[PDB]
C-alpha cells in the first residue's frame, strides 16, 4: 500500500504533523503593506544574484491567500504549520517605529489558523535581516545583534504570545554563517575573496557566536518576562544533514564524528552542554569567540526543543589531520567529501544538487542526536525534496518521487522514534512551492504546486498521501 503502513496510529500519541514556509519565500507584498526592506530584498533586485533575476516580490502572494492556504492544510489534515515573522514587515528600520499594518497581517493568520485548528509554530527570523540593521549595525558581526533581536522577540511575544505558544528564534544559523560568511554567496556576500569585504576564516565564527548570544539572551527575555503568563515554548531550527564514515577505518571514523561537530555540535554543544565541541576548540583555536561562564550558562539549556532541518547525507573520508594556514570554516573540518560507496551513489538526486535522497540518514541524524545529546526535544522542522523548472502542470502533480521520498524518510523517523528518539513532530518542507533563494522559482519544494503565472494552487499526488496518511 502506497501509505507504506505509515498513518498516525504509527507514531506517538499527540506526535504534531505540520507543513512550513517562511516569510519571504511566500508572503509577497514585499514592498507593500508597510513593510520596510531585507537584506534579500536588496539582493534579490540585484542583476545575477538570483536565476532568472527572479526575487520574492510577489512569491506566493500568501499575503492576500493566507485563509485559501489554511483551508488547504486543514483539508490535507495537518495539525500545524511552521511559518515565519518578516522582521521588517513589523520594523520597517528593524528597531523603532511598529507597521500596524504588518502588526494586523500576523494577527489574521494566527487567528485564522487558531480559528480552524491549526496550531500556529513560529519562527522570529528566516534570513530576512531588515536591510537598516545591516547597513546601521554591520548585521551579525555586532555582538549589538543580541540587544536589537531581544527587543524585537519581546515586541512579538508580547503582540501575539496568548495565542502563539510555539516559538523558534532562527532558521538554520549555520547557513547564514556559511554562505554569507564563508561563501559569500547569500547576503550580505562576504568573504575573503569578495567585492563586499570578509574574511572567510574568521566571520563564521564571529556570526555563529552571535546567533547564540542572540537566541540566548530572547529566550531569557522570555522566560523572565513573558512565559508564566504565556505558558509558552521557545527553540531554533538548524540544519543537520547525515555524515557517515566511508569505512570502518579510525580516520574516517574520526573525519565523519568531525563533520557531525562542525555542523551541528557547533550550535548544539553550546545549546546543550554550554560549550563548543573540543574539536573546534582544538582546530579552530583563537578564531573561534569564548563564552564567559556567564554567557555558557545562558545558552546552556536555553532551547525549549531543537528543530532540525534533515534532507540528506554524505560520505565521509579522513585523513591525518594537518597543522595548516586558516583558509575558511568549510577548510578547518580537514575531511574529504564522498557521494559513493563500492560504486553505488548514496542516493539520486533531487532537482537541487546538494540534494541526496537518503532516507537513512533520517535515522542516523535522529538516532545521533539522542544518543550523544541526552535525548533532547527534537522536532523535524523540514524535510522534503524538490521537481526542476518547467514540467507540465500535471508533471508536477504526478510527484511520484516525492511521495516515496516521505513514506522512506518517515519510516526512517519512525525506525529512530520506535527505538526511543524523543522526536515530538514532523514538518514537510513546503506547502507550496515558493521562492528558493539562488533558485528561484526553478526549484519547486511544495507538496501544494503553485503556478507562477496565474498564482493557483493545485495539490500535488504527495499532498494527497499526506492527507491519507494522516486521516484522524
Ligand atoms: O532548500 C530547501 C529549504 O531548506 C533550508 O535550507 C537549505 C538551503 O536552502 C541549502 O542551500 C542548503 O544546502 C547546503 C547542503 O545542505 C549541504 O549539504 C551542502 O554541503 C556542501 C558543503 O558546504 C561544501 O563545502 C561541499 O563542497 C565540497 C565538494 O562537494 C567537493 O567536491 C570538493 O572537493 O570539496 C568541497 C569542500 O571541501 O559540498 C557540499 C555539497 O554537496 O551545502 C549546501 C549549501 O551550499 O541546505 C539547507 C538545509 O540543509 C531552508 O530552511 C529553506 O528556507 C530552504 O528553502
Ligand atoms: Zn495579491
Amino acid at each position: 500500500n502506497w501509505l507504506g503502513g505509515l498513518s498516525r496510529a504509527a507514531f506517538p500519541k499527540r506526535f504534531v504533523f505540520g507543513t512550513v514556509t517562511s516569510a519571504y519565500q511566500v508572503e509577497g507584498m514585499a514592498a507593500s503593506g508597510g513593510r520596510g526592506p531585507s537584506i534579500w530584498d536588496a539582493f534579490a533586485h540585484t542583476p545575477g544574484n538570483v536565476a532568472g533575476n527572479q526575487n520574492g516580490d510577489v512569491a506566493t502572494d500568501q499575503y492576500h491567500r493566507y485563509k485559501e492556504d489554511v483551508n488547504l492544510m486543514k483539508s490535507l489534515n495537518f495539525d500545524a504549520y511552521r511559518f515565519s515573522i518578516s522582521w521588517s514587515r513589523i520594523f520597517p528600520d528593524g528597531e523603532g517605529r511598529v507597521n500596524q499594518e504588518g502588526v494586523a497581517y500576523y494577527n489574521n493568520l494566527i487567528n485564522y489558523l487558531l480559528q480552524k485548528g491549526i496550531t500556529p509554530y513560529v519562527n522570529l527570523y528566516h534570513y530576512d535581516l531588515p536591510l537598516a540593521l545591516e547597513k546601521k549595525y554591520g548585521g551579525w558581526l555586532n555582538a549589538k545583534m543580541a540587544d536589537l533581536f531581544t527587543e524585537y522577540a519581546d515586541f512579538c511575544f508580547k503582540t501575539f504570545g496568548n495565542r502563539v505558544k510555539h516559538w523558534f528564534t532562527f532558521n538554520q544559523p549555520r547557513i547564514v554563517a556559511l554562505l554569507g560568511y564563508d561563501q559569500g554567496t547569500n547576503p550580505p556576500k562576504r568573504c575573503t575573496k569578495c567585492a563586499a569585504g570578509g574574511n572567510s576564516a574568521t566571520e563564521p565564527y564571529i556570526v555563529a557566536h552571535n546567533f547564540l548570544l542572540s537566541h540566548a539572551a530572547a529566550v531569557a527575555r522570555y522566560r523572565t518576562k513573558y512565559q508564566a503568563a504565556q505558558q509558552g515554548k521557545v527553540g531554533i531550527v538548524l540544519d543537520f544533514n547525515w555524515y557517515e564514515a566511508l569505512s570502518n577505518s579510525t580516520e574516517d571514523q574520526a573525519a565523519a564524528q568531525r563533520a557531525r561537530d562542525f555542523h551541528i555540535g557547533w550550535y548544539l554543544d553550546p545549546l546543550i552542554n554550554g560549550h563548543y565541541p573540543q574539536i573546534m576548540q582544538d582546530l579552530v583555536k583563537d578564531r573561534l569567540p569564548k563564552f564567559t561562564p556567564e554567557q555558557a550558562r545562558l545558552v546552556k539549556g536555553s532551547a525549549d526543543y531543537i528543530g532540525i532541518n534533515q534532507y540528506t547525507a554524505s560520505y565521509m573520508k579522513g585523513q591525518q589531520l594537518m597543522q595548516q594556514t586558516p583558509t575558511s570554516y568549510s577548510a578547518d573540518w580537514q575531511v574529504t567529501y564522498v557521494f559513493a560507496k563500492n560504486g553505488k551513489p548514496i542516493g539520486p538526486q533531487a532537482n537541487s544538487n546538494w540534494l541526496y535522497i537518503v532516507p537513512w540518514g533520517m535515522y542516523g541524524c535522529v538516532n545521533y542526536i539522542k544518543q550523544k545529546y541526552g535525548n533532547p526535544t527534537v522536532v523535524i522542522t523540514e524535510n522534503g525534496m524538490d521537481q526542476p523548472a518547467n514540467l507540465s502542470r500535471d508533471q508536477y502533480l504526478r510527484d511520484t518521487t516525492r511521495v516515496h521520498f516521505y513514506r522512506s524518510y518517515l519510516t526512517q523517523l519512525k525506525k529512530a522514534i520506535d527505538e526511543g528518539a524523543n522526536v515530538a513532530g514532523y514538518f514537510a518542507w513546503s506547502l507550496l512551492d515558493n521562492f528558493e533563494w539562488l533558485s528561484g522559482y526553478t526549484s519547486k519544494f511544495g507538496i501544494v504546486y503553485v503556478d507562477f503565472n496565474t498564482l493557483e494552487r493545485h495539490p500535488k499526488a504527495s499532498a494527497y498521501w499526506f492527507r491519507d496518511m494522516l486521516k484522524h
